[PDB]
């Protein structure tokens, strides 16, 4: 009778993916973050049940200072653990506690084959192909912060903020669909976009693009954080974290 921890997530390939099911046979989740979660579950002896953030968002600080999304679920005490493709950021570290990272994060751009965008810089220099990101996400917040900083050294960020300031989507799937079928470029996690590009049945895409990382979020003060971070470091040191990565990014495009 191990305690059942409530895990809040956002669906996002290949980090957390569902298998939908029929006739009362249980819905199951899989992916890189589920494997890491499982490695931790097996170690602490907890069970868990997963639910998706009700608003389908990662979360960002709102006009009135409250948090929504996955990060908000933690702040509002609705969950014990938050895990997805969740980017560790200083603003989020203000209201929840992150583990050490279990994988590096970077920003990429998903583009339709036949376009001629070779860099995030080129993308920002035009307005013809419209572009954007997922609302209430770390990308949105980062582009805003850098784009509004007069002392930012790369002028691309100000150009991006002009375009993005709410061209955005509610969920990454919508952004991917817009690139595929419309006239759009989608700015999102490189790890997600690499997986999407290499697995697209039509090879419709290419991508262009480690100072931030993916982390497990816990309520502030949680006694799981140190224990998790220890287990994460162990997994990295042994090569086991790399084995997990290769399972989900076996880069064979
Ligand atoms: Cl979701
Ligand atoms: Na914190």
């Amino acid at each position: 009778g191990g305690v059942v921890l409530r895990v809040v997530t956002v669906l996002e390939e290949p980090f957390v993916m569902v298998s939908e099911n029929v006739l009362g046979k249980p819905k199951k989740y899989q992916g890189f973050s589920i494997d890491v979660l499982d490695a931790l579950s097996n170690y602490l002896g907890f069970n868990y049940e997963i639910y998706v953030a009700p608003d389908h968002k990662y979360g960002s600080p709102q006009e009135d200072g409250t948090w929504n999304g996955l990060v908000g679920e933690l702040v509002f005490k609705r969950a014990d653990i938050g895990i997805s493709a969740l980017t560790i950021t200083p603003d989020r570290e203000n209201v929840v506690d992150f583990t050490t990272r279990y994988m590096d994060y970077s920003v990429g751009v998903l583009l339709r084959r036949g376009t001629s965008i070779q860099s995030l810089q080129d993308l920002s220099k035009q307005t013809d192909i419209p572009y954007g990101t997922v609302l209430d996400s770390a990308v949105y917040q980062h582009v805003r912060m850098k784009g509004l900083n007069p002392f930012e050294r790369d002028s691309m960020y100000s150009q991006m903020w002009r375009m993005i300031n709410r061209n955005n989507v509610l969920e990454s799937q919508a952004g991917i669909q817009k690139v595929k079928y419309g006239n759009y470029a989608f700015v999102w996690d490189a790890a997600v976009l690499e997986y999407v590009a290499i697995n697209d049945p039509d090879c419709s895409f290419y991508t262009v693009g480690a100072d931030r990382g993916y982390g497990i979020a816990l309520q502030h003060g949680s006694p799981y954080r140190d224990v998790f971070s220890q287990r994460i470091l162990e997994l990295q040191q042994s090569g086991d974290m790399d084995i997990l990565k290769h399972k989900w990014w076996p880069k064979n495009g």
